[PDB]
């Protein structure tokens, strides 16, 4: 099989804006987890053909990734922040999903969750 189209990352339907959670959304929440040393398998959709896993995408029908939020908050997809922030909860569930406890992906996930979680909880009154 092909790999499915990404999640889009606009659609003509869907009302948008942009708000001051939102703007901290991109410049200070998914900065930072862009940047830290576990980011990269998380950057773009997973790739299942070149991965050579022919199930994942029978296994995982909602997928996300960061590349996907960058883009969807880069455009102003969203109407809101909550939107945004169960996009990244998608992002760590699959992996989840698909792996196993104490895999090393799975640890990288937990890492990079853990941040997310302080970001969100250092956005200022
Ligand atoms: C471009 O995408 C990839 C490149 C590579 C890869 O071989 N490289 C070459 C080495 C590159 N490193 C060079 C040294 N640098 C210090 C870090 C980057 C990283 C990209 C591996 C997996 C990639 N993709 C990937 N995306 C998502 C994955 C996953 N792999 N993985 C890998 C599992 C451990 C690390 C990623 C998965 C594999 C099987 C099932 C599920 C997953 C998974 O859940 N996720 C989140």
């Amino acid at each position: 099989s092909m790999n499915p189209p990404p999640p889009e990352t606009s659609n003509p339907n869907k009302p948008k804006r942009q708000t001051n959670q939102l703007q901290y959304l991109l410049r200070v929440v998914l900065k930072t987890l862009w940047k830290h040393q576990f980011a990269w398998p998380f950057q773009q959709p997973v790739d299942a053909v070149k991965l050579n896993l022919p199930d994942y995408y029978k296994i995982i029908k909602t997928p996300m990734d960061m590349g996907t939020i960058k883009k969807r908050l880069e455009n102003n997809y969203y109407w809101n922040a909550q939107e945004c922030i169960q996009d990244f909860n998608t992002m760590f569930t699959n992996c989840y999903i698909y792996n196993k406890p104490g895999d090393d992906i799975v640890l990288m996930a937990e890492a990079l969750e853990k941040l997310f979680l302080q970001k969100i909880n250092e956005l200022p009154t």
